[PDB]
Order: structure tokens, then sequence, then C-alpha cells
């Protein structure tokens, strides 16, 4: 077959291509190349060869096998954000990731997934009763900040539960993600011109220190406590492993940070896009309101309710399909392999353009938002919003629950209006790492009006 992509020009090929990624941003850079060349094609970030693939069959082969259970990134960029062989998200040491992941997996399923449905609802209730902290004079709600605040609140009360400053931390987290996003594929030259990179080294330290205060108190509380087996929360589980010397304090500290940011980083942006889609799609809103009245009514939301919320479940999926936030997945080849009739050496970086994949394959009406796409049960080998197998999203289950929870408890109480002209398609979007809205532009607010 042989491998498609731009020409090697001795040092130039890898320089224009890396440049293209730094200029446009990973998201749009990937779409570019996919659109120009094949759905399977080669590029260069830093020195290293990297493939950018939207072929559903390649995606499936890659996520399924254990020998793609790695990601990649600037070592110096990762060391800076403290993800270099520490958390799980970009922990690329196979032996440390293999031993760390279990803690996340356990915390994000079973009993904790059941509490989460009832804790998302409470934390949103408490914040909808406090709308005065996010609403404009002309009645504009800052949906983004609201969603981040609750998300953080939920994550905290479930995984750490130490009193913190919601408002402050959300900003710090917001900065950290920006740092993470920037430094992730910066070439090494970047890390010499300091009055250029240490804008970020700041955001990182600010969050890292803010948390070191919380993990400090959680340690104090544990040392004395109430004899352990209350509900072993993520944070405890970790500290006790650290205490048995299964983990190092550095590792534990990063893990907690990674858990607290994951929700606000992605859920808020996802739900924000969803609320924007609900506004501009009135017939769908009725469907969801009916389904709510049928299944839940005026009752509190409980775990048993969530399986029956099928219309909503299909809205949620169709939203992530049509307007993804996490539209690309970074992986690394650990062994030699033929991948859809292509030679893939170990050490080859991979970007899985799962956003473009949800447009080009399977779906009846791939290029418009309709629950038509999910009218017939979807194979999942054709639809990967979270990924799967050894290294798929750790919260892939708890997320789906949380979104149902907070959508119900919102749409229950409020009709949601988009600002005059606005819709998701006409929003300034940064397409790099994640696909989030441009927050320097504006009219990203919404109007909450009661249902009755
Ligand atoms: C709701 C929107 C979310 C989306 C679309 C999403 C999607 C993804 C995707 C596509 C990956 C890449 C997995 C792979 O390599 O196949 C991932 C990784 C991950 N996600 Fe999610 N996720 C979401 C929410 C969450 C939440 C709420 C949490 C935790 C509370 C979470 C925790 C993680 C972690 C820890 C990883 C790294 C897994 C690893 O490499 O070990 N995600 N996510
Ligand atoms: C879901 C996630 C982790 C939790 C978090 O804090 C925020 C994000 C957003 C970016 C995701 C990332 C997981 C790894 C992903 C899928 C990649 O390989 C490229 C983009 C990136």
């Amino acid at each position: 077959s042989s491998i498609p992509g731009p020409g090697y020009c001795m040092g130039i090929g890898p320089l224009i291509s890396h440049g293209r990624f730094l200029w446009m941003g990973i998201g749009s850079a990937c779409n570019y190349y996919n659109r120009v060349y094949g759905e399977f094609m080669r590029v260069w970030i830093s020195g290293e060869e990297t493939l950018i693939i939207s072929k559903s069959s390649s995606m499936f082969h890659i996520m399924k096998h254990n020998h793609y259970s790695s990601r990649f990134g600037s070592k110096l960029g990762l060391q800076c954000i403290g993800m270099h062989e520490k958390g799980i998200i970009f922990n690329n040491n196979p032996e440390l990731w293999k031993t760390t992941r279990p803690f996340f997996m356990k915390a994000l399923s079973g009993p904790g997934l059941v509490r989460m449905v009832t804790v998302c609802a409470e934390s949103l209730k408490t914040h909808l009763d406090r709308l005065e902290e996010v609403t404009n004079e002309s009645g504009y709600v800052d949906v983004l900040t609201l969603l981040r605040r609750v998300m953080l609140d939920t994550s905290n009360t479930l995984f750490l539960r130490i009193p913190l400053d919601e408002s402050a931390i959300v900003v710090k987290i917001q900065g950290y993600f920006d740092a993470w996003q920037a430094l992730l594929i910066k070439p090494d030259i970047f890390f010499k011109i300091s009055w250029l990179y240490k804008k970020y080294e700041k955001s990182v330290k600010d969050l890292k220190d803010a948390i070191e205060v919380l993990i400090a108190e959680k340690r104090r509380r544990i040392s004395t406590e109430e004899k352990l087996e209350e509900c072993m929360d993520f944070a405890t589980e970790l500290i006790l492993a650290e205490k048995r010397g299964d983990l190092t304090r550095e590792n534990v500290n990063q893990c907690i940070l990674e858990m607290l940011i994951a929700a606000p980083d992605t859920m808020s942006v996802s739900l924000f896009f969803m609320l924007f889609l609900i506004a501009k799609h009135p017939n769908v809103e009725e469907a969801i309101i009916k389904e709510i009245q049928t299944v839940i009514g005026e009752r509190d939301i409980k775990i048993d309710d969530i399986q029956k919320l099928k219309v909503m479940e299909n809205f949620i999926y169709e939203s992530m399909r049509y307007q993804p936030v996490v539209d690309l997945v970074m992986r690394k080849a650990l062994e030699d392999d033929v991948i859809d009739g292509y030679p893939v050496k170990k050490g080859t970086n991979i970007i899985l353009n799962i956003g473009r994949m949800h447009r080009l394959e399977f779906f009846p009406k791939p290029n418009e938002f309709t629950l038509e796409n999910f009218a017939k049960n979807v194979p999942y080998r054709y639809f990967q919003p979270f990924g799967f197998g050894p290294r798929g999203c750790a919260g892939k289950y708890i997320a789906m629950v949380m979104m149902k929870a907070i959508l119900v408890t919102l749409l229950r109480r409020f009709h949601v209006k988009t600002l005059q002209g606005q819709c998701v398609e006409s929003i300034q979007k940064i397409h790099d790492l994640s696909l989030h809205p441009d927050e320097t532009k504006n009219m990203l607010e919404m109007i909450f009006t009661p249902r009755n």
C-alpha cells in the first residue's frame, strides 16, 4: 500500500508540518491533513513520525489492542504540567499507568457512580438557587462558569470532599488546562526562551499549590479520622496506597489533581454545547421534557431513572457526535504492526480524528444534528465518543450519568434561550487538543426562564 502524506524535504517536511500544528492548533491541523490527503496519513510533530487517522477500522484496531495503550507529547511540556509519568491521562510509562489506572477506574464506577447521580443533582440545585452569582443585569447567565463550578463541586464532594474555594479553583483549573494545552506539543527550543513559556509554569504552580493545601488537609483528617471504612473516596484510596508504599506522594498528588479537573475541563464544555443545541432545536426539547415527566415527574432523580431516559441518552450521544469537545485521541504504537495494510513501527505517534470519523462513516445523516442518526442502535465500533478497551475514557460511564443528571435537573426547572442570533455552528471555536468555545469572543451567555 505505502503511506500517504506531505513530502519529506530533508528537515523541511517535518518543519512545515509541525509549524502547521502550532499555527492552526491540533484539532484543525488534523482535519486539514485528513481532508487534503487520505483518512490514513503520515505527518511529523517534533522529530517523530506521527499518523493521523479517521478510518473507523484503524481506530477500532488501535483502541482494542494493549500495544497502543500509550499517548505522547513534549517530555518537557509534560514535565512542566506534571503529567510526565505521573497521572494517568498522559502517563506514558506503561508500568506506572497500569498500576495507577485501577484507582481511577474503581472510583468512577459501582457505588460511586450511584452516589454521583444524586450528588450532581444536589450540587446543581444548590447553584441554581444561587443564580445571582452568574447572571447578568439583562438576565444573561454565564453557563460556562456555572457548569464549571458545579462540575468541580461534584468532583470534590465525590472524590476528595475537602472544603475549597469553588470560584478561585475553577479559574486556576481553567489556567492549568490552558497550560497543558499549550505546552503539549511545543518543540524543545520553546523551553529556552523563558519570558515566553513561564506564563504557563505559573498557572501550573497556582493550581498545584492550591491543591497541595487541600491534599494537606485530607492527610490530616485521615491520620486520625473515624476508622477508615466509611466510604473510601478516591483521595483516601490513593493516600492509603501511598502509605503502604504502593504509590509516591508526587503521583498521588497529581492523580487527585487529574481527577478534579477532568469533569470541569470537559463536561462543562460538552453540556454547554448541548444546552446550545437544545435551544435551537425545539421539537427535541419537548421530547426530553415529556420523557422527564413520564419517567421522573416531580420526583427526585435516582439511579433507576437513568436507563429509561432513552430520548435524552440519544440526544447526548448525537450532541457529542455532532459537536464533539473531545474530537481527537492521542495514542502511541508500542509494538510493530500492520494497521489496515500499513506498516507501523513502534514509537510511531498516532492521532485518532474521531470527530471527522463521526462524519465520514456509518451515520445516515452525518452532517446535521438529528436523533435520526441514533434511531437504530449504534454498533460502537462505529461510534467512539469516549474510546474503549485498555485505555478508553475512565469516566465514560460516570459521565453519561452526570450529564443525564444535570440536564434533567436543569431542563426540569428552566427553558433555555440562545442569545438572539447565536447557535453552536456560529460560535468562535478554538480547535486544538479539545474543541472548546473561544472565550475571548462573547455572546456565549444564555437566558434561563422558568417552565411554568
Ligand atoms: C463528558 C465528556 C467526556 C468525554 C467526551 C471524554 C472522552 C475521553 C476520551 C476520548 C478519552 C481518550 C481515551 C482513549 O485513549 O481511548 C478520555 C480519556 C480519559 N478520560 Fe474521559 N471523557 C469525558 C469525561 C470524563 C470524566 C468526567 C472523567 C473523570 C471524572 C474522565 C476521565 C478520563 C481519564 C482519566 C482519561 C485518561 C484515560 C487513560 O489514558 O488512562 N473523562 N476521555
Ligand atoms: C478527556 C481529557 C482528560 C480529562 C481532562 O481533564 C480533560 C480532557 C480533555 C482533553 C482530552 C483528555 C484525555 C486524553 C485526550 C482524549 C487526548 O488524547 C487528546 C485530548 C485529550
